[PDB]
């Protein structure tokens, strides 16, 4: 019988981020990661503070940012502790370990030092994993790894997703869970997060499919839900992310039965 | 029958960011792409100065410069002029379409105004491809599919290097070839470029897996090894880009015949 994230928190292996995330999820009754696809850090800043209170998790891809700077993260980060959410950045990490390491910790971006998650695709081998680990063990830092997209052609399917699930399973110091459309893992330990989600049927016109949250929380089983243009494009964002942080989280709790 | 770098240039499908490169391959005699896996912006300048007589491609990763801004790029794109090699970016686009397009467009790098060639993963569907190119193709740009990796427990193979080229073919007004560890594809039209190159045997302590020259270029069909480490942690970088060169050239002219 499934466990409620409050509940999840508190399981013998579970990483300290996923448990600091299960956590905020049951306090504030939110599975809604707010994938904040934005040029502009004002922008970003602003949904930020108003939906804070909506959502478990924002989701960055700061090489989007116009205006990124190091100093635009420091506002995030408190707006993330105000407010009670973690900071995913989208980064898709998927080069050999040696690379991936300096992509994470380096450049200018330095990812590890301000996100909470970040996530890996799986294709290059363990290594990518292995490069990852070194630079965000000491920071109590946790990855996610992407095992099945949403986009139309996605090769991440049958062993491939296989591939992944067991690579999370041997790096579970590190990896905290999945990107995917359904659950992958019977680990509850494991987080899975599920973008390609909006109210409506349909997609857009570069490949992404959308389902819903009751399809994906309620029939796929997956805990969280992230929601880009489904929030981003109404008028008034606040009273969107709130619609989809209720069908996630009615969902949920319907899956408790 | 094999054709040399300069015929391919001349093929009536060839890419023209492939015609150029070709080109200057046969005009400078060299087939070695330095990857100029740096930290610092006057690092990677003084080596593509220093090593552009010998390259016919610099491989970027600009998220791992310290220092990066558009005016680096401004530098080494005169230095790329000068001395006649292409600017490859190794960003590994491996998101849904809509989201790749604004990386490549758009952000602090504005990869797209810079890098005649990026790369991508094609494990999120054709989608990554057609995003991408509704930015690149009116920038006159290439782009490379990650067909093969170097890495250890890589899962680039079988069905899903065949879905590479697949998807190549199909989009052969961007794409002008692969990122592979052998000959992929046997459209002269398209480029093979091959990372996991040293001349010795070896790794490293993350999963890279080496090749040498010889066995990729001669054995193996690739057209022009990409080489990080192997050159820029020689003693001599110069003598090393030489060596890598001479030994990348007479390969491709023994295959030949
Ligand atoms: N990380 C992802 C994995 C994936 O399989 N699909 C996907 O859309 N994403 C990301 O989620 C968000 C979906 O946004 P939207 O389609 O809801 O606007 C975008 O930022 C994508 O890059
Ligand atoms: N793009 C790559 C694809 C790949 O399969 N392997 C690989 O090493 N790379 C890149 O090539 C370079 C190899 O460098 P080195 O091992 O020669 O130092 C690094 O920048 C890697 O990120």
């Amino acid at each position: 019988k499934e466990l409620s994230f409050g509940a999840r928190a508190e399981l013998p292996r579970i990483h300290p981020v996923a448990s600091k995330l299960l956590r905020l999820m049951q306090k504030k009754e939110t599975n809604l990661c707010l994938s904040a696809d934005v040029s502009l850090a004002r922008e970003l800043l602003q949904l930020a503070d108003a939906l804070g209170p909506s959502i478990c998790m924002l989701k960055t891809h700061v090489d989007i940012l116009n205006d990124f700077t190091l100093d635009v993260m420091k506002e995030l980060i408190t707006l993330a502790k105000c407010h009670e959410f973690l900071i995913f950045e989208d980064r898709k990490f998927a080069d050999i370990g040696n690379t991936v390491k300096k992509q994470y910790e380096g450049g200018i971006f330095k990812i590890a030092s301000w996100a909470d998650l970040v996530n890996a695709h799986v294709v290059p081998g363990s290594g990518v994993v292995k490069g990852l680990q070194e630079v965000g063990l000491p920071l109590h830092r946790g990855c996610l790894l992407i095992a099945e997209m949403s986009s139309t052609g996605s090769l991440a399917t049958g062993d491939y997703t296989r591939a992944a699930v067991r690579m999370a399973e041997e790096h579970s110091e590190f990896v905290v869970g999945f990107i995917s459309g359904s659950r992958v893992s019977m680990k509850p330990e494991f987080l899975h997060l599920t973008p390609g989600v909006q109210l409506e049927a349909g997609g857009d016109n570069l490949g992404q499919q959308y389902n819903s949250p009751q399809e994906v929380i309620g029939k796929r089983g997956s805990d969280i839900i992230i929601v880009g243009r489904g929030i981003i494009s109404a008028a008034d964002r606040l009273e969107a992310a709130e619609m989809y942080r209720k069908a996630a989280w009615e969902a949920y709790l319907s899956r408790l039965g």
